[PDB]
């Protein structure tokens, strides 16, 4: 099951836009970029296979001409962060919580960044999905950009889906920027997310399988490929901006639209 | 799947019509039909035999008694589709947008700008009655609404019977549905996925004012002979009275106000 | 195989009122006390079915159509035709069948159907007798309903569904039977078409009806058992009613219009347009 | 299938406790307890005491074993009173078992006089008492009669020829149903509960504490005393866990957390 299966964006037939006019190019944590799509790294082989495509194809990098952010666990104290960035000089500081993964100190952690780091920096949750509470809460420390990162062992299919939990986040999108991950597979699943109202989409998953399967030239050549695959559907919605996809049609079908029809 | 599989229609117990005064006619395009479904590079055979079965069973197609219509790409500027018009006399011209099967084509089209210029000139200089028509997956309300505004009369909604695209648009069913809105304003013909009178009806009672064939007909003439294909042809414009008598329904017009029911997914994308 | 039974629950009832052998199974339709509240409807040979049917119900002591006996004609037939049966048999009542799209599927089958409604309107005239109107297979409409009421049909057996293309055609018994509930004051409601057992029995007597016909399912019962066994089937079908009837606290049929159910699947789908 | 399955808790990515402050006690039937969920009960009801009493937990029918007995409505008030006197429990559980007795052929045929003995219970009897349904799940109007005869505790045990073997309501949808009348009496949950997460989703729908059954007779059958104690005990750090990622301190604050009902579940709810 994929979440984003359960959604369909309605044709547009008559197009107004030559294929070449379609703008790939988004903007978040204070930055422009040209494409709405960018590469988390996942042994450290891959990760260097990873660095490769995303210079190559211009594309941000969460761990030289590459588009560069750190990552760190907000279970390091705040200065491990502050260190990150002077060493590195990122674009900005990504923190990250596992709360799951991990079953403290995390909030402690979290008010430091939000006050004293100079750098913009954002809140990714790690697959669980993040609730529209913690959405809340990162916004009143002043938080501008989380990753809603969405879907014993009988508690292993907890947490919401990318999709749903991109939904429930739909009413506070005029107050912070929405980051999509976790379960992105192709350019449609991309096209859906920005449809949903995601700024731009984190992918990790597809990327390491990818690696795995595909040199890194032919790596750079899908992901390259992507980049058209992405302007032909914006065609095909007749939008020629990534904020007009916020505008596209959609429909909800089973357990999403169960999800949305209490 | 196919969408039609999720409409019921509440069928009529004690019947008020006998089977032989079922009304089958119909009208678009400017133009009056008897029945309320048509027929649309070897190939040039298969298209000898469905003109042939169309003249005999005196169905509209898309031989001086054959019901002719002839169509050609949006692509093409409007002058192409006049040509056409003086050259072959057709009953009236379809215009064919095909965007998505143009994107997927490696040698297809990568420009459009010009499409909506080309329709505004047919809508406004051709003489002969055109129609709009989608190839296959859906034609959607905003554009359905544009063509009014460049005032085209008549459209066929066509809808759907890298790979992760393969199931882009909307199905024929859907479409219908959600264009309802819209019938007042403009003439729609449905196709896309028709398997059977069942599912022409279906498209009638949601609205259609008639219903194109394609795949079926392929089907029918790759395992039968012209002469059987007749056959069954002929024989479907018995199952429609039928239908229609089991839904006591005595003109294709009545059929807009049979009760149905929708299910599944069908009802789903209808109830957000 | 799908059933639309099967997409009603009923709210059990724990705390019971009411002792098992006080639970009254007796119902009322076309003018007739009846001791329980499902009958069986008969199919060359055919005539051998028919007798096997005929002795579990005389045994049984069922309503038995076509021992408390009715009649069945098709409404094809002339008036005239349906008052001799009535005259020389003599029965509780007289069921005239309609069976529309079964006769459109037919080779031979009269695709002349002006008649129907004269002769309808005839029985309706003339008959003094009550007689139920009855659809064969695929569900009574509304609108149908509404007609019978007109002419003066006091009731209907609205039997539902329980080229190849049109196999499917027509509402399945639990759904006409819904579509029938706003009309139920005004005429009596019998259900048949897809009864598998009890159960399916008291669904219908929940939605409404006066009683149950039994038709497939008597026939398959003689194919598998001697005569002997469907008696005792049969039989043992009263207690399961009043059984389940005890479960829901319903000592009358006419209580059980009051018991609570939900609606899933495509069931549930049609009352949600 | 289990209805719990239909249910899905919206769970919250930053806490606000540790594991340690999670307050995980009850209250029903007259009595504290450290921990909302318990035992239902011959040689497996020698072990399962064995596993109350060390693990802490309320037994159902040894000094420290906390001790309830069970009697069906079907008895006059005389054979419970007696088992009150005898066995001294903390509370008397009455159970109903409709639809059981109905399917056994040598099962009771006459229930006139239940509801007289309930009555008599509620009525003559000191100590506190719950009435019970034995996997049929409670009705609302069972338990409308139940609260209008001072009966101060239920539980509503839940499903979790052949033809009749679906009957009655899942537990979660007996819960739903009953949530309206959570101000008026104590709603135990019982039925179809597998885990911890099960134990969860009932006290979030509103139950003052959840009953295991099937899953006991499992363990014991499927593993050592000693393991099924640490097996339970571990359950107990489960509950602290998820109650954590939903940011509750106590089992009260659970019925706060919000959820979303899927399929048949959800389906029963919108009619």
């Amino acid at each position: 099951y994929n979440s984003f299966d359960d959604i369909e964006l309605i044709h547009h037939s008559l197009p107004d836009y030559d294929l070449a006019e379609i703008d790939l190019s988004t903007h978040f944590a204070g930055q422009d970029f040209d494409f709405p799509f960018y590469i988390n790294a996942m042994g450290k082989e891959v990760n260097e296979k990873l660095a490769q495509v995303a210079d190559t194809c211009g594309l941000l990098f969460v761990t030289p001409h590459l588009l560069l952010a750190t990552n760190i666990g907000l279970d390091k104290p705040y200065q491990a962060g502050l260190q990150a960035v002077r060493d590195l000089q990122p674009l900005f500081l990504q923190v990250h919580i596992n709360l799951m993964q991990e079953l403290r100190s995390w909030k402690k952690h979290l008010s430091d960044y939000a006050k004293k780091l100079q750098l913009p920096f954002i809140l990714k949750e790690v697959g669980f999905g993040m609730d529209v509470k913690t959405i809340q809460t990162a916004i009143d420390l002043g938080v501008k950009t989380v990753d809603i990162s969405g879907r014993r062992s009988y508690l292993n299919q907890w947490g919401q889906t990318t999709a749903q939990v991109l939904l429930n986040a739909q009413p506070l999108m005029d107050k912070v920027e929405i980051l999509a991950s976790g379960g992105i597979r192709h350019p449609l699943d991309i096209i859906k997310a920005l449809v949903l109202g995601a700024k731009a989409v984190g992918l990790s998953r597809t990327m390491l399988e990818l690696v795995e399967q595909h040199s890194v030239h032919e790596v750079i050549a899908i992901v390259n490929g992507w980049k058209e695959d992405l302007r032909l559907i914006m065609c095909a919605l007749n939008c020629q901006t990534i904020a007009e996809l916020r505008n596209v049609d959609y429909l909800l079908y089973g357990r999403l639209r169960e999800g949305q029809r209490q």
